[PDB]
């Protein structure tokens, strides 16, 4: 069985191809007084963290190879000498990167065979398209890649160096304003989960402020760890404004909306009706309820005045990366495409492009 | 770019839209109504006290071609807002459907609705194949039939299919009953569809019944309450569990017939040795019945009991499992590979009502 290994700035997708989805997720770490991923959770309080995937691309080979072996040998189980093994990749990862990665699965795990795929690309085969423009967005980094019969399209892709990890910091800043104190890294995980479980985008951003304004209708309860119940109002949605208004975090960059639609106006006139006829949201950061219709109703206005947007937001799309490699892998037609050990071992770096 | 169409005609409910969506446009009760000329669906429903209500699909079957009409005309002109004769339409139908049967759908879809092209699929082939798959075992349970249908290869295996006549209107009866227990009424239309309301908001299957009762009666962690439309709460507590439990013993509603695990089993028995472990991997819950939380795990539980000790068994249950009938048939119209396969307007004069089979 092939295995499909999806690495994200914050958080490892791991598993096998055919299944529906990820058996392991858990975070891309390495800490020191090493351990990995929950062991190193776990021991928080005694270790200092390395993040080996900085904004989507590795960085720290080291830590890298020891995320991977974690990956094989305590998450997964397997001995990675025996498993066909498909890696993701960040949009415009370098072509020197890649081959290390390459270098490091054929001579460091002895995999028999792999391959490596673009994350959005992925994405969009998930959904069951190979044309369209994805919006990813993770933990540390945020991308619009349009893609035309598979071929992510190098000059039109965007990054955003805004994402999950900074939706939540700014989450603590705001609740902090309201009276609350969250400041520490423990402080930092429980206002994760206030942001998972209790934010959305509003459909209309100067409305919503103005209804939450006079009454209490938009008011959530959260019990902390240690029981003490607190009362979130319009943070729940000034958090994710914060993707379409990058103002908010001080940053000068046009919002999600906007970086979507300049992507599309660098490419080819021909295909961007094709393109906004096919707008897949992916990534754990676009999981926030009112995502979906605040993107439609801003892209429309961004767009000739009678284009058709469809915006589709597949609800696993926090591991439809992951998923599509899933598919990918398990398809006939897909066989041929394997690099295998033989073919690397004469045809050298070279061939993973 | 001509777009297709999807009609499922189930037993309570039709499912209908075009091919390459990934939802039904439009979901309806499968009722015609007449004055105590003709309501169909919603209408016909809000409007009950003023008309006789027909239901054209007994049990999954076509019974009655002239309100059948009915339904697809208020589908195409009413649901859908199309004209029939400038789309190809996909229909389905029940396992075990009557070759007559099918060519009466045909003729209608042919000669009345003048379409230019159709097909006829299986309804729990089309689950199959929106799983992903062409080989494996669907249990399929809506409103008013339960079936096991075995495939192999993209084609189902006719004997080896299990008909239940137990669904989802049994389990709100059952759940009406069981609420009456409690000294709560529900008699009425519309106090019917509040416990219809009920079951498909706080029923579960319970992993162990015996166990779970246990907990029940020892402690009300188990308790929902649920507001009624006029205001009042009321609690739900074991009935949660015991309505549902009804689709593994049929006895709690006076059937003799064997359980949904049974079925599954006794189907697979019912197929070449060669192709057992395959359909014992790859089963597929389909229809709005099998949408009950724990369904799944208590169905790994009741068939590992029943299967040789060796044997490796597999659940699948789509969170989207109430349409996925209608999606299968959206992926199918959609592929290119598929397009060959209609019969079209011409195929038809050729060759006779045969074609369709
Ligand atoms: C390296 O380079 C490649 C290039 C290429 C990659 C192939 C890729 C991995 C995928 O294999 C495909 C994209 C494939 O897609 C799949 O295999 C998987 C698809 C899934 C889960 C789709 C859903 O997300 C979808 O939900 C929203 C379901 C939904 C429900 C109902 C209607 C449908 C409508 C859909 O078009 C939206 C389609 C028409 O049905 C569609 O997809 C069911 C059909 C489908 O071929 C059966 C796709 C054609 O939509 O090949 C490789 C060999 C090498
Ligand atoms: C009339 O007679 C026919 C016979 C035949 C019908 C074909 C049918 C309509 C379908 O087109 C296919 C079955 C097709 O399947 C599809 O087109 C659509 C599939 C979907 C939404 C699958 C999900 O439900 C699935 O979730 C649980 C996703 C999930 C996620 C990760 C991994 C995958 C694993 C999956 O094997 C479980 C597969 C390996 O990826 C799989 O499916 C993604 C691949 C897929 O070809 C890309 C299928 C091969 O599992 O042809 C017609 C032309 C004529
Ligand atoms: N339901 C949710 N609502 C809002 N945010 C969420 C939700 N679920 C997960 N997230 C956020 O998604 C992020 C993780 O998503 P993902 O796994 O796509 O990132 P990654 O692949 O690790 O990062 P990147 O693609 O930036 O390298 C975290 O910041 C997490 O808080
Ligand atoms: N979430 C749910 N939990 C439990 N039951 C549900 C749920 N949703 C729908 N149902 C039940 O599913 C039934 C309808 O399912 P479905 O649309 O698959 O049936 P159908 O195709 O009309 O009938 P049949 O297949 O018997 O001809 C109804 O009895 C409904 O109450
Ligand atoms: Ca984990
Ligand atoms: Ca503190
Ligand atoms: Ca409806
Ligand atoms: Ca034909
Ligand atoms: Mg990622
Ligand atoms: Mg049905």
């Amino acid at each position: 069985t092939a295995l499909v290994c999806d690495n994200g700035s914050g958080l490892v997708k791991a598993g096998f191809a055919g299944d529906d989805a990820p058996r392991a997720v858990f975070p891309s770490i390495v800490g020191r007084p090493s351990y990995v991923g929950d062991e190193a959770q776990s021991k928080r309080g005694i270790l200092t963290l390395k993040y080996p995937i900085e904004h989507g691309i590795i960085t720290n080979w080291d830590d890298m190879e020891k995320i991977w072996h974690h990956t094989f040998y305590n998450e997964l189980r397997v001995a990675p000498e025996e498993h066909p093994t498909l890696l993701t990749e960040a949009p415009l990862n370098p072509k020197a990167n890649r081959e290390k990665m390459t270098q490091i699965m054929f001579e460091t795990f002895n995999v028999p065979a792999m391959y490596v795929a673009i994350q959005a690309v992925l994405s969009l085969y998930a959904s069951g398209r190979t044309t369209g423009i994805v919006l990813d967005s993770g933990d540390g980094v945020t991308h619009n890649v349009p893609i035309y019969e598979g071929y992510a399209l190098p000059h039109a892709i965007m990054r955003l160096d805004l994402a999950g990890r900074d939706l939540t910091d700014y989450l603590m800043k705001i609740l902090t304003e309201r009276g609350y104190s969250f400041v520490t890294t423990a402080e930092r995980e429980i206002v994760r989960d206030i942001k998972e479980k209790l934010c959305y985008v509003a459909l209309d951003f100067e409305n919503e402020m103005a209804t939450a304004a006079s009454s209490s209708s938009l008011e959530k309860s959260y019990e902390l760890p240690d029981g003490q119940v607190i009362t979130i109002g319009n943070e729940r949605f000034r958090c994710p404004e914060t993707l379409f208004q990058p103002s908010f975090i001080g940053m000068e960059s046009a919002g999600i909306h906007e970086t979507t639609y300049n992507s599309i106006m660098k490419c080819d006139i021909d295909i961007r009706k094709d393109l906004y006829a096919n707008n897949v949201m992916s990534g754990g950061t676009t999981m926030y309820p009112g995502i979906a219709d605040r993107m439609q109703k801003e892209i429309t206005a961004l767009a000739p005045s009678t284009m058709k947007i469809k915006i589709i937001a597949p609800p696993e799309r926090k591991y439809s990366v992951w998923i599509g490699g899933s598919i990918l892998a398990s398809l006939s037609t897909f066989q041929q495409m394997w690099i295998t050990k033989q073919e690397y071992d004469e045809a050298g770096p070279s061939i993973v492009h």
